[PDB]
C-alpha cells in the first residue's frame, strides 16, 4: 500500500517527462525482438545452411546478422539516452526541491539530524530513487518482452520440449526459493582507530601502544571474519541455483531422446529451442529481483517525502525595519528547548541599550549562548517578550529582523568563493571593492590575505581547506564591519583564542564593538573589562550584574568565574 | 610511466601477500578448472548435433544429460572454492595493511595529528586497503580464468576447422585497433563527473552546515541560484557519462560483428565447408562468440590493476612518513625528577614567532613550581616540551642531569604524569581507566585506594555499577570536575616522579573543589611538579612562581616575596 502510494506522490514530478519513458519503452521492445530474431536465424544456418545450400550461409546470415545488430545497437543507444535524460531531470528537480526546503527549515530540524545525513538525502537518496525505478522500468519491459519473445519460439519449434520445461517450472521456482532464503564490526574498527587518534597524547604517556595495538588486532580480525562470512554466503547460492536449472534442462534433453520427440527435431530446431531456453535464465533472474529494487527505491523516496512534508520556519511577522539603532530588551523571557522539559532560560530580564556593548559571561554549558540564539529568532519562546525597538521580535518579518544582526565567530562557516565575496556575502553587487578592501584591513585580515597567491580574489577552495582557525575570525569581522549591522552578536566560546596574531583580532573587535550595540558570549578578558555591562547567567537565571564601579566587586559569582578563565 | 609506478608499487605489496600464496595457488587452479567446464560443455554440441541427430539415441539419452550435470557441479565447486580462497587472501592482506597503518600512525609526531583531521586518516585506511584488495583480486581472477578460457577456446577452434580460426586471427589486429580507438575516443570521463558531483556536495554541505549564517546574512538566493547551476551541470555530466558507453558499446560489437560475418562469409565457400559438418560449425562459432567476453575482460585488466596500486601507494606514502624521532638509548626506572631548562628556545612547526625564547628555569626534585602569565603564552608550550611532543630548537631540557633526547621516549614518558580536565577517557571501565595500560600490574585494592585518595568515590559510588560502570562513549558520563579526579587517580596509582598539572582548562566552578584541592595536595607532597596554575590554592603553596609573557620569564619568586616586591606579579594579583 505504502510502496505504491509513495510512487504516486512521486509520479507528478516524473509526469512532465513521460514523453521520454515511452520512447525508451519502444526502444526496449525492439531490442528484445532483435535478440530473439538472432536465435531464430540459428535454425536456417544449421538445417538450411547444411542441407546443401550455401545460399543461406552466404546471403541469409552474414547480412541479416549485421542488419539486426545495427538495429540492436541503435535501440540501446536510444533507450539509454531517454532513461538517462528523464533520470537526470527528476534527480535535479528533487535535489533542488530538497535543497530549498531544507534551507528553509528551522534550526530545530538541524539539531535532530546530522548534517551528513541531510546531505546524503540530496547526493545519494535522490539519485537512488531514479536509479531503482529506471532499472525497474527497464526490466519490466525489456525482459518482459524477451520472455514472451522466447517462450513463443520455444513452443512453436517444439511444443513437446517446451511443455516439459513448463511443468518443471513450479518445482524449480519453489526450489530456488528455499535456497535464496539461505542467501557492527565495521563500527568498532572506526571507533577503535578514532579514539586511538583522539587519545594519541594519552597513548604516548602511559605507554599504551601495546594495549592499543592488540585491541585493534582483535577488532580488525573480527571484521575480517565477518567480511569473509558475507561473501561465502553469497558465493554458494548461485552455483546451486545454476545446478537446479541445469538439472531441469538436462532432464529436458533426456526427453528429446525419445523417438517420438527426436523425429520432430532437426539439428537447428533443438539448437534454437535450447538456445532460447538458456536465454530465459537471465530475464527470469532479473524479473524475480525487480520488485525488491522498486521497494528500496520507494523506501528511500518516502524518506524524502518525510523531509518535504516537514514544515518550514514560520514567518508571519508583517513588520519591516530599514535599520534599527535601538535596544534589545528581554521581558520576563522563559525558554525551553523542544524535546527538553527543563527550561534552559527561566525568568530573564535583559536590556542592551542602543550603542552599548553588553558582555554576558557564564559557565560553558549555561544558556548564555541560548540568549544570542533567541534574539535572532532561531527559536520562538514559550513565555515572555523580546523587544527590538520596543516591538516584539515576532512582529517583524524574519528577513528584516536578521538584517539588523551580524554574527561573528571563529566557527562562522566560510563558503567556497573568493575572500572578497565571502566578506560581501549575499551582497556582493551592493558593495564596491574599495568598500570591501577597506573592511579587510580594518579587520587586520590583510596581513595574511596579500600573502595569498591572488590576494583578495584568491578563492577559498575545497570546502575551506586553506584558512586557519584564527584567519576565519578576522574575515567574519570584516563581513560584519562592511555590512555595518546595528546589532552585533559576537560568539567567543568557539573563538580558539591562542593564535599567532591575537592582538590583531582584539583591536578589530575594538573597532567593531565601538558605537554599536553588541551582545557577546564573552571568554576574553579584554572584551569583558571594556564592556558597558557584565551579566552572569547561572543555569536558567541571571544571578548578578555589574558596571564599572560594580566590576570592582560583584555580589554573586564573578570572582570565581573570572579567576578560572 | 604508470605501468612502472604501479609495478614497483606492487612489488612493495607482495611481501604482505606472499604468506597467503597458498590461498592464491588454490584459487587459480579452480579458476582453470572453471574455464574448462565452459570449454568442455561447448564441445558437447558437436556429438549432440552430429551423432545424436546422425540417427543415434544413445548420445542424447544416456550420458549427454549426465555429463552436463556433472560439469555444472564442477563449475559450482570451482566457483565457490576460488571465491572463498580469494576472499580469504584479501581479508588477511586487508587486515594486515590496517595493522601496519594503525601501528604506524600511533607512533607519529604530535604535529601530524594537530594538523590533520582525525577523520581523513581514518577513512582512507579502511576504504583504500579494501580497494587495494578488491581491484587486485578482480585483476587476478580475470588474467587466470579468462586467460585460461581464451586458450581453451583458441585450441578447440583450431582442432575443429583449423581453417576458419586463422581468418579470425588475421582480422584480430585491425579489429583490436578499431576497438581500442573507438574506446579511447569516448569512454574515459569518470573524473569529469566526480568534479561536478564534488561541487554538488560542496554547495549542499556548505548550506547545511552553515545554515545559521545563511539565515542571518540573508544568502538564500545566492545559495539557491548556486545549487541551481551546479545541480544542472551534475545532471548534464551524468548524461555525458552514459552517452560515453551508450555510443561506444554498440559501435564496438558492431566492429566485432563484421569480423565474424566475414568468417561466416567464408563458411559458404567450398574449399573448407566440404570437410566440415553441421556439428563442427556450431562448436567453432559458439567458441568465437564465447571468446568475446574474455577478450573484453582482459583488455580492461590494466585499468583495474593500476587503480588498485594507485590506492596502495597512498597507503605506502603514509607508511613512508617520518615517525617520532627517538634515539635515546637510555632508560631510567623511577627518575628522581630534577628538571632544568637551560637556554631553551622553540617555535611551533610552520610558525615564525618563537613560543619560547632563552628560557632558563630549574625545577628541583620533590618541589612544585607555578607557571602563571597572560593567557595564550608559552606556559602550555613548556609543559608540552618535557614529554617530547615537540623537540626544542635551541638549548637543552635536562631530566636528572641528562637531555630528554638522550632518553628513550618510552622511559622519558613513564616519568611524566599529566593531570588536566581534558584528559581522554577511553571507553571502558572506570577501574581500567584509572589503570589504563597497566591493568595486569595493579591489584584491585591498589585501584580502589587510588580513587579514594583522589576524592573521586562520591561520584563513582553514585554510578550504576559503581566503580565497574563503563565510563566513556567519548566521555558523556563524566563532568569536567570529575575528569580531573580520575586523572588524579591515574597519577596516584602510577606514582610518577614528575607531575604536569594543567588548571588552565580546569573548572574551579565545581560543587566539590575543596575535595579537588585536597587530592592535589596529597598528589604533590612527594614529587616534582610543574603547574600551569590558575587556582588560589596552588599559587599559595607553590615553592616558586614564574611569570611568563611572550615566551620569556620576566619575574621569578615566591608568592609573598613577589608581593613584597610588588612588581609585575602584584599587577597580576590586582588583575586576578
Ligand atoms: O549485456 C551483456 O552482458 C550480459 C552479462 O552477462 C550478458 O548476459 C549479455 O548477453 C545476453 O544478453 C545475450 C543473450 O543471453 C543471448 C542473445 C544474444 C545473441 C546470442 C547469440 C545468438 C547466435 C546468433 C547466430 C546467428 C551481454 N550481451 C552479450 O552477451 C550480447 C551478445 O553477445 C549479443 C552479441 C552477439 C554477436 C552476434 C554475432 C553472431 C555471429 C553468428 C556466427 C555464427
Ligand atoms: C524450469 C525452470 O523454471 C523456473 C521457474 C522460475 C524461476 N525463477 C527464478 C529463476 C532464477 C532465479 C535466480 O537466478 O535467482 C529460475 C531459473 C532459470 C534460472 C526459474 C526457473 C526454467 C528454466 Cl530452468 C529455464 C527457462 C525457463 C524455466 C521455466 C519456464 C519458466
Ligand atoms: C576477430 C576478433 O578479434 C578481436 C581482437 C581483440 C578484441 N579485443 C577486445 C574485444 C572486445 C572489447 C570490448 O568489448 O570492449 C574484441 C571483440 C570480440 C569482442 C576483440 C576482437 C575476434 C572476435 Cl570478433 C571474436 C572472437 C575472437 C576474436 C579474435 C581472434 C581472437
Amino acid at each position: 500500500l505504502s510502496t505504491w502510494q509513495t510512487f504516486r506522490r512521486l509520479w507528478p514530478t516524473i509526469a512532465p517527462f513521460k514523453a521520454g519513458l515511452i520512447v525508451a519503452g519502444v526502444a526496449l521492445i525492439l531490442n528484445a525482438a532483435s535478440d530473439t530474431f538472432m536465435l531464430s536465424l540459428l535454425k536456417p544456418l544449421l538445417d538450411d545452411g547444411f542441407g546443401k545450400t550455401d545460399r543461406s550461409v552466404l546471403v541469409w546470415m552474414p547480412l541479416v546478422v549485421i542488419g539486426l545488430m545495427i538495429l540492436r545497437g541503435i535501440t540501446s543507444y536510444v533507450s539509454s539516452y531517454c532513461i538517462s535524460w528523464v533520470s537526470g531531470k527528476v534527480v535535479m528537480t528533487m535535489r533542488r526541491r530538497l535543497f530549498g526546503h531544507m534551507m528553509g527549515m528551522p534550526v530545530s530540524f538541524f539539531d535532530k539530524q546530522s548534517t551528513g545525513t541531510l546531505l546524503s538525502r540530496i547526493t545519494y537518496d535522490s539519485e537512488q530513487v531514479a536509479s531503482s525505478s529506471s532499472g525497474a522500468l527497464i526490466t519490466v519491459v525489456r525482459e518482459g518482452a524477451s520472455i514472451i519473445g522466447l517462450f513463443i519460439m520455444m513452443f512453436y519449434y517444439s511444443w513437446q520440449l517446451s511443455i516439459i520445461l513448463i511443468v518443471l517450472a513450479p518445482i524449480v521456482s519453489i526450489a530456488i526459493r528455499v535456497v535464496s532464503k539461505r542467501f557492527n564490526t565495521m563500527g568498532q574498527v572506526t571507533t577503535s582507530a578514532e579514539q586511538m587518534l583522539k587519545g594519541h597524547k594519552e597513548v604516548l604517556i602511559f605507554g599504551g601502544q601495546e594495549v592499543e595495538t592488540k585491541r585493534f588486532d582483535k577488532v580488525s580480525n573480527r571484521m575480517r571474519l565477518q567480511g569473509m562470512k558475507m561473501v561465502s554466503a553469497s558465493s554458494i547460492s548461485d552455483p546451486i541455483i545454476q545446478l537446479i536449472a541445469s538439472l531441469a534442462l538436462a532432464f529436458v534433453l533426456y526427453a528429446a531422446s525419445f523417438p517420438s520427440v527426436m523425429d520432430s527435431l532437426t539439428a537447428g530446431t533443438i539448437t534454437v529451442v535450447f538456445s532460447s531456453m538458456i536465454a530465459l535464465m537471465r530475464p527470469l533472474k532479473s524479473l524475480t529481483n525487480v520488485n525488491a529494487q522498486f521497494q528500496r527505491g520507494m523506501a528511500a523516496c518516502q524518506t524524502l517525502f518525510t523531509i518535504l512534508d516537514s514544515e518550514q520556519e514560520k514567518d508571519e511577522g508583517k513588520r519591516v525595519i530599514e535599520r534599527a539603532t535601538g535596544d534589545v530588551e528581554f521581558r520576563n523571557v522563559t525558554f525551553t528547548y523542544p524535546g527538553r522539559d527543563v527550561p534552559a532560560l527561566r525568568n530573564i530580564n535583559l536590556k542592551i541599550p542602543a550603542g552599548k556593548t553588553v558582555a554576558l559571561v557564564g559557565r560553558s554549558g549555561s544558556g548564555k549562548s541560548t540568549i544570542a540564539s533567541l534574539i535572532t529568532r532561531f527559536y520562538d519562546i514559550d513565555e515572555g517578550e523580546i523587544l527590538m525597538d520596543g516591538h516584539d521580535l515576532r512582529e517583524y518579518t524574519l528577513a528584516s529582523l536578521r538584517n539588523q544582526v551580524a554574527l561573528v565567530s571563529q566557527n562562522v562557516h566560510l563558503f567556497n568563493d573568493t575572500v572578497a565575496n565571502n566578506i560581501a556575502y549575499a551582497r556582493t553587487e551592493q558593495y564596491s571593492r574599495e568598500q570591501i578592501e577597506e573592511a579587510a584591513r580594518m579587520a587586520y585580515a590583510m596581513d595574511f590575505i596579500n600573502k595569498m597567491d591572488n590576494g583578495l580574489d584568491t578563492v577559498i577552495g575545497e570546502n575551506g581547506v586553506l584558512l586557519s582557525g584564527g584567519q576565519r575570525q578576522r574575515i567574519a569581522i570584516a563581513r560584519a564591519l562592511l555590512r555595518d549591522s546595528p546589532i552585533l552578536i559576537l560568539d567567543e566560546a568557539t573563538s580558539a583564542l591562542d593564535t599567532e596574531s591575537e592582538r590583531a583580532i582584539q583591536a578589530a573587535l575594538d573597532e567593531l564593538q565601538k558605537n554599536r550595540t553588541s551582545l557577546v558570549i564573552a571568554h576574553r578578558l579584554s572584551t569583558i573589562e571594556k564592556a558597558d555591562e557584565i551579566v552572569v547567567v547561572e543555569d536558567g537565571v541571571i544571578v548578578e550584574r555589574g558596571t564599572h564601579n560594580d566590576l570592582l566587586e560583584h555580589r554573586g559569582v564573578y570572582a570565581q568565574l573570572h579567576k578560572m578563565q
